[PDB]
């Protein structure tokens, strides 16, 4: 067997969870941590926000197993029975367990000990740099983990009040972006969608501070920044969208949503795909992934593991898409742990 080509056991509707737990497995930054015993040190055991270190352990338990190259298969029950005590509503939507995941994993592995209260602001008419860089570095003074290092970027939001003129202008990190779908589009269709301007009804209006009342603004979001690995959620449930979403295995160019005029290049590699087959609250999932240590596609359908085609990745059936930032890749030293590695082996 090969390191990482490893399926896991379906225990009964779990096939969300397989999945989920593919795309991360196929994560390259993420599983070195974990295979390196990079998180021992930072179990954060005392967080009330966290699982006790529960979820983190298990699920490095879990890909060690995975990416030991022992097994065809493994059977995930630990991790499965950890989940499922620490989030008892988990067949499911398997964007909603990556996002429990994503932030499970994060408080899990949190470095900050005790938040710090942070006095959110408004831009207040101030320039965005100034602004994006006090909500990152108040961000990172609450959340600090290797979870933030892969995944966390910044959107910038602006509502605006009809009555008044009142621009609210708000920095939020993300660790994931769900996009609307606009029978055929292009991923870049999606991404213009998830950028404009859209009112909100009398269903979750927004409260002005300046008129003290709930107001039908409009609300407009733009990247600010975006992580290492970016996770792209095709809002498909919201019975199911079927349309068929275009998007790029190799060099998805994000530059032209950029709005920080000082970022870094911003292209795009896919490394893993979450599949769903049949209507909303059954149907099927499985997953696209590369390998990190062949470059190859495989096809992760729970047990069973097959080769791919790059030519079979691009369907309907796509959901949840992985990319990771070329400037990050294993052996650029990116990531504190391959720097450290690359150090170490140079
Ligand atoms: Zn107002």
């Amino acid at each position: 067997e090969q390191p990482g080509l490893c399926g896991l056991s379906n225990l009964g509707n779990t096939c969300f969870m397989n999945s989920a737990i593919q795309c991360l497995s196929n994560t390259p930054p993420l599983t070195e941590y974990f295979l390196n015993d990079k998180y021992q040190e930072e179990l954060n055991f005392d967080n009330p926000l966290g699982m006790r270190g529960e979820i983190a352990k298990s699920y490095a338990e879990l890909i060690k197993q995975m990416w030991s190259g022992k097994f065809s298969y493994v059977t995930p029950r630990a991790f499965k029975t950890q989940v499922g005590r620490f989030a008892p509503q988990f067949q499911q939507d398997c964007q909603e367990l990556l996002a429990f995941l994503l932030d499970g994993l994060h408080e899990d592995l949190n470095r900050i000990r005790k938040k710090p209260y942070i006095q959110l602001k408004d831009a207040d008419g101030r320039p965005d740099k100034v602004v994006a860089e006090e909500a990152w570095e108040n961000h990172l003074k609450r959340n600090d983990s290797i979870i933030v290092d892969i995944f966390h970027g910044l959107f910038k939001s602006t509502l605006v009040c009809p009555e008044c003129a009142k621009i609210s202008v708000t920095f939020d990190p993300f660790c994931y972006l769900t996009l609307p779908l606009a029978s055929k589009v292009k991923l870049k269709d999606c991404i213009e969608l998830f950028t404009t301007k859209e009112k909100l009804g009398a269903e979750d209006p927004w409260y002005c501070p300046n008129c003290k009342e709930h107001q039908q603004a409009t609300k407009k979001l733009d990247l600010w920044s975006l992580p290492p690995v970016l996770v792209v959620h095709l809002k498909r449930f919201s019975d199911k969208l079927d349309t068929l979403v275009d998007f790029p295995i190799n060099d998805l160019d994000m530059s032209e949503f950029l709005i920080n005029p000082n970022a870094g290049p911003c292209r795009y590699n896919l490394i893993a795909v979450s599949n769903h087959y049949g209507g909303m609250g059954g149907g099927h999932y499985t997953a696209f992934a590369k390998n990190k240590d062949d470059g190859k596609w495989y096809y992760f359908d729970d047990s069973s593991v097959s080769t791919a085609s790059e030519d079979q990745i691009v369907s309907k059936a796509a959901y949840v898409l992985f990319y990771q930032r070329q400037d990050t890749f294993s052996g650029t030293g990116f990531f504190p742990l391959d720097r450290e590695t690359l150090e170490h082996h140079h």
